[PDB]
């Protein structure tokens, strides 16, 4: 494994709103809404990185949409972008404002793998994506996600985001154990990554070219539950734990119809595009795949930046339930990608809404930027562990 | 069949909700509803396991959709998730809020089968969904509904419901009465019932062979009806009772008894976007032609959007079961009917009877994982597998 | 469709639901403040207001009655070609 390393050193920086300041932007609040036609009883403070997460304590008799009637309208007076409503906390009765702050840092990568959390997730196949609004490392497994969706009007980061999961792989995997293949559009970004020992096929560019990909991976995942089902156990981890416990001591056992079978993970950069080139294969094999995937270990991550009712439809909304949603421009697209609204009002670089597998409760998560520097950097440290080994059945 | 106390039983636990806990919350109610632009005053309180119902005397001169655009800010007045206000209750002159507890009891299922009416029950396929909000037991005939719809948002315990549904089967059931078919199109939690002599086929994961065992499904409707057409009964149910009391005097009726053989499919949304709308026709004209031929459905969607739920699929099937879904316009689509917002989660059915009534809300029982792996031993013990070669 | 209520005007609605379905068969608000139980409401033919009138219950046991009393005095009448 590379250690923690090749990282930005998260550099000294200490501006965390003493306060002093904080009273006064609380009462200044109160006036600047008191100026509106509410009542309003400010309670507690949470400060935080790049928003400010404040609770309103509203007055006997006010309703919550003479707050979300004028987010602009407040929006104009804070000298902010744009302020967002939390119109739900969990437990309390106050209703939630996160004021933009303008001071913010870049969320260091170093300092979402610097976790203890990081360190304890016992998964394979990670996906560190940064601080939430409290400043508190957010890492989600991929194995129970079991798919993803990525949104982002070539706002705040849609590239980065991308990169910064898949960076999060690489730094704790082997290439025994997860090895990805990407689908590039646009052979701009990510056709970087050629030479590591984990990456089954070069780059692929046309859509017609990727279509033999996705048959390649329908047919890896037939074979992968003929050999489950050949093999008694319902899933890849049991299977693997399965083969630990059989050679162990010396047991062997090839050729069922042999090593660990490797967690696939499929990467789609601009997935507008597949579908303006090819229109019914490619969405029909995607839930296809997204149908059968989370048994087989082989896992999809789509990413768009149009958040069209024309690329995400129900078809693509079938089975990939857990939303990532960067800032988009439209409350209807804000209602398009996830089941609530209100990510139109986000701030930008890096921001994104994390919406979990099924619940309904939005995350809002601080994105890490990370450079093209550490991504090239680790690129190169990692050609060290061997050869980009590939299977050429896969076009 | 195997004892019922094969499974966990009850949860020796009451968190009594004193008269004087219940006083303070009906005059926390009624002072936050009189800061906002209504006038209210309880007067009889219902505890139950999940939620309390608090009927309501309003004032003179207030409405009632001026109380029912007020869930939101009732819910972070009282600090609840949600707060299901139903605007009416027959007999009375109430509206009903229903607001959550504070420890969130959970059913036991033994509790749930500990009823004298699924005791007494004798028809071959109940469904045992759970206690009401009063704590009564509710189990439906499958062989009345005799198909049902089940929705929700992924997670919030479909399956759940459908193994509730296939334990309840299987706690009064011989193979000559029942018989199971299991279309799934994930093979994730419905693979464990795979051995259990009440099946047909296996688990069938891939849809094709399943759009085989639907066209099986159909031809067996079809060879059935001439059948009773041949001797001449209308229904199932009579006709076993023929078959058997002419058993009883030592002949068999020959050939020119029968099982009720219920086909689940969990989750057909994914049989109705890879195989088109064949299958949908399918499952049109299967729900046309059952309640007389035994040979019920159970559904089941994680998107309950209308290009899935469509028209042709709400047919036939009167019986619609729905758990916590995302906004009003998926329980505009699915229960016809506002409301199923405001559900809490964990297993919350609105369930909803034919005929033109209001919606019962009902609870779940929990059962677990391996619960239903030491029913599939008990059976695959007592019972040996059966299959048909050439059903696909 | 608008080429099926086009073609025939007299119409009867039991209780529905929706007063979106009253529009659709009455055109006309009326038909979801019924009881059940054969509430109708009687578009009459022609225009009007429709007109309130109860349904008849009538058991399976005499029409039991109704079909043994057409087998006594009846005889079958059939045509191949309709099938
Ligand atoms: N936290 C951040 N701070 C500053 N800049 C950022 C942050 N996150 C992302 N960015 C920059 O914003 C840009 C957004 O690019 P993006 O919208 O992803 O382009 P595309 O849509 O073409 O992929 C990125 O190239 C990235 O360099
Ligand atoms: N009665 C209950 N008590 C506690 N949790 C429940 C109950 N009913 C359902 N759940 C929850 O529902 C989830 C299962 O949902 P499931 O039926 O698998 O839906 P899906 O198949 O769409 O994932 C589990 O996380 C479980 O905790």
């Amino acid at each position: 494994l590379p250690p923690l390393s090749l990282l930005d050193p998260a550099e000294v920086k200490q501006k965390s709103y003493s306060p002093e300041s904080l009273e006064a932007m609380s009462r200044l609040l109160e006036i600047k809404l008191k100026e509106f036609g509410v009542e309003v009883s400010v309670d507690s403070v949470h400060p935080g990185p790049v928003i400010t997460r404040f609770e309103i304590q509203p007055a006997a008799g006010v309703k919550v949409s003479r707050i979300s009637n004028l987010a602009k309208d407040l929006a104009r007076s804070l000298a902010v972008i744009s302020v967002r409503v939390v119109e739900v906390i969990p437990g309390k009765t106050t209703v939630g404002i996160e004021i933009p702050n303008e001071d913010r840092q870049m969320v260091r990568f170093s300092e979402v793998l610097s976790s203890p959390e990081y360190d304890e997730h016992k998964s394979t196949v990670p996906l560190a994506l940064g601080h939430d609004i409290g400043g508190r490392p957010i890492i989600t497994d991929l194995a129970k996600m079991p798919h993803l969706l990525v949104a982002g009007t070539t706002g705040s980061g849609k590239s980065v985001g991308v990169n910064a999961m898949l960076l999060s792989i690489l730094f704790k995997s082997t290439p025994s154990e997860a090895r990805l293949i990407m689908i590039d559009p646009k052979m701009l970004e990510l056709s970087i990554y050629e030479g590591i020992p984990h990456l089954l096929c070069p780059v692929v560019t046309d859509m017609k070219e990727a279509a033999n990909a996705l048959r390649w991976s329908v047919a890896e995942m037939e074979r992968r539950y003929r050999l489950m089902a050949a093999m008694g156990v319902r899933n890849l981890a049991g299977f693997n734990r399965k083969v630990k416990d059989a050679e162990e001591a010396g047991t062997p056992l090839t050729d069922p119809l042999l090593s660990t079978l490797p967690t696939i993970v499929v990467v789609v950069d601009e997935f507008a595009d597949m579908m303006m080139i090819v229109g019914k294969k490619v969405e029909e094999l995607i839930a296809r795949i997204a149908q059968k995937a989370r048994a087989a270990g082989i896992h999809l991550i789509l990413a768009t930046q149009r958040p069209s009712v024309d690329v995400i439809t129900g078809l693509i909304k079938a089975n990939i339930p857990t939303r990532i949603a960067f800032q988009v421009s439209s409350k209807i697209d804000s209602r398009t990608i996830l089941d609530q609204g209100g990510a139109e009002q986000l701030l930008g670089h890096g921001d994104m809404l994390y919406l979990p597998p099924g619940t309904g409760l939005p995350i809002r998560v601080h994105g890490a930027f990370v450079s093209d520097d550490e991504v090239h950097r680790v690129v190169e440290a990692w050609k060290l562990r061997g050869a980009p080994d590939y299977i050429e059945d896969i076009l």
